[PDB]
């Protein structure tokens, strides 16, 4: 499973076949037919005493992985019902400034996109909470170019060193709280994994305001390798997944 033409998206229900289930992401978020869900409580984000352990390149993308034995940094609050462990980040990219986003609005995609992967502890571990409904809670942020993110040089600067895949690097003392936006207003909709296996065990909460990078910044991560070391190169771009059909499903606004 890739996002070449021969092993990309279109492909994936065969290995796959929740593929094309009833509660799959990314979807379009049309901002008039969102639902104003009144009953929506504000996000409680608590990254301060979030550790970090390492950043690997897996082969369809960079992960920043954080000890999670314990309520270290946690979701809560919003559209959800118990605590939620961080247990990593990563992105998803274009190979223009056009497209990269996995999720749209109005249609619109943004040159990347940041996920932060959390599990409720009511499940015990990772593995668990991939088998229910319930089980994750993904916090997905938009990424547009202009002005540089001083809080994501850190990362910037490493990636010349998981290069290809199956790379790893220490990477200690990296705050998250960088990577957020000013504002906490979201979209919450009941989703899915947007890659193998695209398990439908998520709730999607997507920030209505996006953070800016700098054109050098996001032109770093276009430099990866989905490829392993010695092998041909091949460039990690586009590395996202088309919009998916909505099907019943309903979109809240907390604002
Ligand atoms: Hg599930
Ligand atoms: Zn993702």
């Amino acid at each position: 499973w890739g996002y070449g033409k021969h092993n990309g998206p279109e492909h994936w229900h065969k290995d796959f076949p929740i593929a094309k289930g009833e509660r799959q992401s990314p979807v379009d978020i049309d901002t008039h037919t969102a639902k104003y869900d009144p009953s929506l409580k504000p996000l409680s984000v608590s990254y301060d005493q979030a550790t970090s352990l390492r950043i690997l390149n897996n082969g369809h993308a960079f992960n920043v992985e954080f000890d999670d034995s314990q309520d270290k940094a946690v979701l809560k609050g919003g559209p959800l019902d118990g605590t939620y462990r961080l247990i990593q980040f990563h992105f998803h990219w274009g190979s223009l400034d056009g497209q990269g986003s996995e999720h749209t609005v109005d249609k619109k995609k943004y040159a990347a996109e940041l996920h932060l992967v959390h599990w409720n502890t009511k499940y015990g571990d990772f593995g668990k909470a991939v088998q229910q409904p319930d089980g994750l809670a993904h916090l997905g942020i938009f990424l547009k170019v202009g002005s540089a993110k001083p809080g994501l040089q850190k990362v910037v600067d490493v990636l010349d060193s998981i290069k290809t895949k199956g790379k790893s690097a220490d990477f200690t003392n990296f705050d998250p709280r960088g990577l957020l936006p000013e504002s906490l207003d979201y979209w919450t909709y009941p989703g899915s994994l947007t890659t193998p296996p695209l398990l439908e065990c998520v709730t999607w909460i997507v920030l209505k305001e996006p953070i800016s990078v700098s054109s050098e910044q996001v032109l770093k991560f276009r430099k990866l390798n989905f490829n392993g070391e010695g092998e041909p190169e091949e460039l990690m771009v586009d590395n996202w997944r088309p919009a998916q059909p909505l099907k019943n499903r309903q979109i809240k606004a907390s604002f």
